[PDB]
């Protein structure tokens, strides 16, 4: 089997899968490790965006009442290092402990934060186990199948502790670590006792290559078989090569630029919605995007599926009322700052120099600051930044409650001071099931949400790769790459 070279916009700082969440993680966890419950993008031909839900370590599952769900477990699974899966790797998987505890908070940051009420797990025997939430949770199903739920071997994550497992994984997944060289490479082997579809590939190699004309350059000169995080704009280019080709599609993600609503011009909603209604969308999907990214009506994305609102109103664009609120706000011209990190997100550095333009229309003075891979300044260094928020479950609750709600990082690190309505919202629909008062609750937290303007929505971003013609393989509709029947070499 050949080894597989890919290019990649950035690594994650850990392995450990919760704390691997980003844009960067998931790619290489989705290959480590495994979940009860899988998403199969692929299903019935779909070109990677099916919803489709398989069992995936979980054999089969029942929902017992309102807030526990029962799992039947595969059984004779293995982890890397020989040993095997139970209902104790599952259960500490869900655990207090590990995950959403007090004692969780410095091991995974936002293990609490992002995820349900749970209750303890309770194991059943050898592989029944039943997962639970302390109230009423209509997303057990989906949070299972979700990035938050990759399944951690008990005795071994115990032994190393959450940071020296992020640095040396042990997983069920198709693929076993080999090494990591932080902010350079992360090298995986084939698991070939996987219990599932067998691994295509004898090595897999994810090589960071910041710059993305640098990642181009290495494809162009025989150095990658597979290029991440390219634009629209380099298809042309790409494609006039006979031997490679581009591979592209919408994400359920968005891109989006936030504040730091402790700093004192970003405390009212003023000047965060006089910058929002600058924002001229359909003019930057064109010029950077060529029509592909696409425009939510709010926070609000087809894959929400029951709480997907298909006929709301547009995000408003009106730069006569931001003028008259930039006015308001008295901000007296002085530069504000945006913080990103060069473009480890596709259109980045060209989406904020035209945002500038549009602001500088408006009397409003933005500049520009760059940050090192892995390298985000203290807190108090930051006014604006760029953010993308990835909308992980079949379900409206990510990613408005998990980042923006009262128990969130936007209100608790960034100061978002969210209408007493709006945390009320949140609580309701986490216990409510669907139905006319949960799509009404969520149309209007999405309307609290545009008036706030704690965070400002761009687009979902049209992801484009790069990769050589004798590699097949087809992306998903997710920040991810899956490889299990979806990965061979001609
Ligand atoms: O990197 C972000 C992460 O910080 C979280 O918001 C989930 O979505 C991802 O895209």
């Amino acid at each position: 089997r050949r080894a597989l070279r890919l290019g990649v916009n950035g690594l994650p700082n850990s392995l450990e899968p919760v704390n691997a969440i980003s844009n960067v993680g998931p790619r290489i966890v989705n290959q480590i490790f495994d979940t009860l419950i899988a998403r199969d993008f692929f299903a019935k031909g779909a070109p990677g965006n099916a919803i489709d839900l398989v069992p995936a370590l979980a054999e089969s599952w029942e929902r017992i009442d309102e807030k526990s769900v029962r799992f039947k477990l595969r059984q004779k699974v293995m982890f890397h290092d020989g040993v095997e899966l139970t209902a104790d790797d599952v259960a500490y998987t869900f655990s207090s402990e590990r995950l959403w505890g007090p004692e969780a908070i410095k091991k995974i940051p936002l293990g609490k934060s992002y995820s349900l009420d749970f209750d303890e797990p309770v194991v059943e025997d050898k592989y029944t186990v039943t997962l639970r939430t302390k109230t009423p949770s209509y997303l057990i199903e989906t949070f299972v199948a979700s990035w938050m739920s990759r399944i951690v071997p008990k005795e071994y994550y115990k032994k190393l502790g959450a940071v020296d497992f992020g640095n040396k994984p042990v997983g069920t997944g198709p693929y076993k670590f080999v090494e990591f060289v932080a902010g350079d490479r992360v090298v995986l082997e084939a698991n070939d006792a996987y219990w599932g579809p067998k691994p295509t590939a004898s090595k897999i190699t994810y090589q960071i290559v910041a710059e993305p004309a640098t990642r181009v350059a290495g494809l162009i000169s025989g150095e990658y078989d597979i290029i991440t995080t390219l634009t629209p704009d380099d298809i042309q280019l790409i494609n006039s090569y006979p031997d490679l080709e581009t591979r592209g599609t919408l994400i359920e993600n968005f891109h989006m630029f936030t504040f730091n609503m402790n700093q004192e011009v970003f405390k009212d909603k003023k000047l965060r919605r006089a910058l929002a209604l600058a924002v001229n969308r359909p003019i930057m999907v064109e010029a950077l995007w060529k029509k592909q990214a696409s425009i939510p009506a709010g926070f609000n994305f087809p894959n929400y599926g029951e709480t997907f609102d298909p006929k709301r109103k547009a995000m408003e664009y009106n730069v006569e009322e931001a003028k008259r609120l930039v006015k308001e706000s008295g901000y007296d011209g002085t530069p504000i700052t945006y913080h990103t990190m060069g473009n480890y997100y596709a259109n980045a550095m060209p989406a904020l120099m035209m945002m500038i333009e549009m602001w500088k229309q408006i009397g409003v003075n933005v500049v520009m600051k760059t940050y090192a891979p892995g390298s985000f300044p203290p807190d108090n260094q930051t006014w604006m930044r760029n953010w993308s928020n990835g909308q992980w479950m079949t379900d409206a609750y990510a990613t408005i409650v998990p980042e923006f709600g009262p128990n969130g990082q936007v209100q608790k690190r960034w100061g978002w001071k969210a209408p007493a309505e709006f945390n009320e919202l949140c609580q309701k629909v986490t216990v409510l099931p669907n139905g006319k008062e949960r799509f009404d609750a969520y149309n209007r937290m999405r309307d609290i949400f545009e008036e706030e303007a704690p965070a400002v929505i761009l687009y979902q971003p049209y992801d484009v790769y790069a990769a050589r013609k004798d590699v097949h393989w087809k992306p998903v509709s997710f920040e991810m790459m899956e490889f299990r029947n979806n990965l061979s070499f001609g």
